[PDB]
């Protein structure tokens, strides 16, 4: 779990195998071409596969709790399924602030991106992020996910060689304040080092009463 | 480029004056009830049909999208007022208030829209096929019409940003970003600028 | 007239003893599923006990049931302000039956949605001379307090509070449990609302010029309007 | 009990009528200045002493302290009003504005304080000796006087509690008290409704 | 220190010697009567020994980590010496929330009596406090500090033999909300603890960047 | 044109070579104490540097021109909108001095009243080339810094910041150092107005419409005026 400045890296949110498991049944369905500058292609909001495992990506998420604790998600943009290849590219824009989805409006709070796409086998499609605090490239290993805020100026570069496949998604946090939300996963990050350090357990349950404070001060359900 | 004349926003031609034709021609042949001014039905099926048309160019408005930040219509409803019809000073979750006028403002004489704010008030009559834009917690009243007759739409919407100084703000950044897009100005400074409208759209939004 | 205990309050007689029998009567006659898994709590947590399931027909009908009587419990509604509530689940504590100490989530999730913690509630349903433990003792930074009230009384408290279940070792506990998310989030603020509310309503019983009675209750629904969030 | 008129409150008798004419006497022999309407210089030694002197007596005054809640006073000016002299619609940290009259307003035709509300609008002219305490905020006028004079001192300061509603609510909760106080309520209850409004004091005041 | 319900217990504040440094010092000034239901003595404000005692009874609670932990002091009014004895008391009563002092107006928050006699050495003169969360009564030894809200309904009961001396204060505390205070109270105790109980550099210095964070969110100078 | 480094900003300049040249020529001849106690970090920290005393006149004076010349520099006051200073201190390592990991107090006291620190700043009064070591460190949860800057430009941080100064083993690092408080204390918002102003400075530099410069300028002063805490 890497926190590379104002973006976060959740490493193997799914295996190998799992990855090869969702390109096997992604692969199968129609990929539709668009203009919605950008030039890519994904797959049918309405695909019932793309339906059926963009839920599957979110219940993985869900049971992470590392990803709980840095996002502390409310509800998701349901996954959109996208692909790059032979120049298709996402240039510069920035992400709307709210997104209308089949359960209602939610605020986008964050974005991101699972890797179905080894780095290796395609050259170009980076996954570049501009902010205040700075600029990243990201092109992480198949079954990896890079979280990062809506607000970013960001692009997908143009794939010159092979393919990017990737899930995409949007959420809205418990916590609209990213300083509030950043404070909260400190929190809690120290709780569970703590936990596993063998701490006494009177001052993880002070400390966790704490967290559980401030949550309940900050939340926006 | 279009301001606010202080808490209210007008949008012009919403509605083209053919367009306008049309929409009376259809609201004069229907039954209208003396409900002191008249309306048409709730209920009444050319009312929610052309409610609906009114809805979706609104929707389909990028002005009005920005100046009300729509989450949610109230349906359109139609009224009239005609020899000495009036609506008494009142304040009427509705955010927002709105009229789209569907009469010539120099085919009758009165029925001004007056609307209380901080510094005083404003009296409005738009042309016809334009809208006024006003906070629904706004004192107002429609002076008697005593001569010609006065037709026209209101509605009510939650709006996504419920306060009106935030939302003119927006408003305001906003209409400052297009007008800085058509004068092709910086790309660098209109994504900074764009950056900085859904930063403050994200901690003022309630949905 | 009713006052908390530290952070917690009493609402006695919510049910008379003839209504928990019929609740009882009711809630033996369904299927108890023994539970050694935590749901609910911040930490992983030792618990053993037994419960009707959430979708049993019976506990959800009784649930509502329950919620329908606090919900026109004037002295409930002016403590908690209720705004939602997670449905009550039915739990059983016997033999070295036990749920150790832990925290409550801040957030819940219900069919209706997600829901903040604000107060956690415990309706007794065996009166408390009829088992041995079986007391809940909450902790926190003002104290601490073991509770273990008449069949047919609710104890309601933040769910903040480090808690647990003592083990009962003799007889059987069987109670119905929820929590709420307030109108009022912050507990300062509800608690001054609370105690606003019940003077205005000890001067109404002692026959208080109406026009101050009026005043009073101008003040009381001013506050609740500008601390409420609905 | 004295309760508040909207957003504005009325503070009758803070000066007897004997004491309203010493203050005349001693004032109407300075020198008035034409700064439309007419005031006594801000350093005048006797502006500054009775200046003082409603200061003290205002501060002594059980029902003014309540209403106001006050920090800081900006020393009462003297103005005069008479032969068509008038103050235009204006808005003027000054969290309160107050005027204590020093004319009956029966000796004089016009001269009305008009302060705007949110419900509309509020026209005063009050007893000699009597205040008047309202939001700086507000937007107000005194009409034009055309016949006989006014004579008033008026004042700003700045309350514990800059917001109007909750110093409103406070003042209605205090003055409550005070009248079951009077009314020989239970005094248990008593202590539990000031309890509840030094917590709101504490809650609510910038000092 | 005793955290007793709403009220928090300081002991020790000065030693026995001390007290009796102190006390030497009081009893030779002129103790004045008065009725400001209250019947008591007290020294007048303006004595000189009266303000340099009182400078070294905040300077030395300034000094008490503690103190400043669990109040977090922004101002206080000065401290006042007080007696009762045959009879003397000071009914029920609910503190302003807003006092007068020599340097400007502050806000209440929290109420303190310093002990300077012995309990065992007077019948009476209890510091009962009665609140929402209960009832306490309070007579600590000399040299120790009760530190209760100043919104608590509360007296002095009558001493019927012997003498009670003591300083009482109040303070405006950097943290208006009580909760807040509380809270910030819980971590920083915590922290305390696990630097005790030699627990990770890394952690404590975590928590104490949300401890900071939570302060600077909070004060209000 | 300036930009944050992550959480810091640098503001290069601030003092002209010259001009820094003067003031280490005023300093030099003052008397600095060797300092081993900590004084403004949260926990005991292991520090050991030179410092003038606070009340040194010339160390006042000095200290009134600097926060004089930062309050006519306009990206200065756009990136920290400053309400109240801390008077700047002048501090000195050399010869293994140094100054270990800490976190500055939230609050601290000055002649003129207590501050919150939201920024801390450093004018670096020696060329970093002419010492070894020396380099401000600054962690926080979105990574980690080393600052040394060039003689008369001077670095602005959060106060809240994990950070030390390594240790000086060859020459002399001297500078001048501050907290303040912003008219802004929520550090998103006082980014998000920087950003906004910033942006309306470029756009006057390339010329744009003056009737949006002059809205934009309204969305600036509306915002400043709705987050400020004076
Ligand atoms: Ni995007
Ligand atoms: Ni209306
Ligand atoms: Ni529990
Ligand atoms: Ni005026
Ligand atoms: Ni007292
Ligand atoms: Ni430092």
């Amino acid at each position: 779990l890497y926190f590379q400045g104002m973006l976060i890296e959740i490493p193997n949110v799914f295996s190998k195998q799992e990855v090869s498991h969702l390109r096997e049944q992604l692969d199968a369905r129609r990929w539709i071409d668009g203009n919605q500058r950008k030039r890519n292609q994904q797959l049918d909001k309405d695909d019932p596969v793309a339906v059926a495992l963009g839920q599957q990506i979110m219940d993985r998420l869900l049971a992470h709790p590392q990803f709980v604790s840095a996002a502390l998600p409310l509800q998701f943009y349901p996954p959109l399924f996208n692909r790059y290849q032979g120049g298709e590219t996402f240039g510069y824009h920035i992400d709307n602030a709210i997104r209308s989805t089949p359960d209602g409006m939610i605020r986008t709070d964050l974005s991101a991106t699972l890797f179905l796409s080894e780095p290796e086998n395609y050259q170009g499609g980076e996954l570049v992020i501009q902010d205040t605090y700075g600029q990243q490239s990201i092109k992480l290993s198949a079954g990896s996910l890079v979280l990062y805020p809506s607000s970013s100026l960001h692009q997908v570069t143009p794939v010159l060689s092979g393919e990017r496949t990737a899930a995409f998604m949007w959420l809205q946090s418990m916590v609209r304040d990213e300083g509030q939300r950043r404070l909260l996963f400190q929190l809690d990050q120290s709780i569970q080092s703590l936990t596993a350090q063998t701490a006494a357990e009177q001052e993880l349950f002070n400390l966790s009463g704490v967290y559980h404070n401030l949550l309940r001060r900050w939340s926006e359900l």
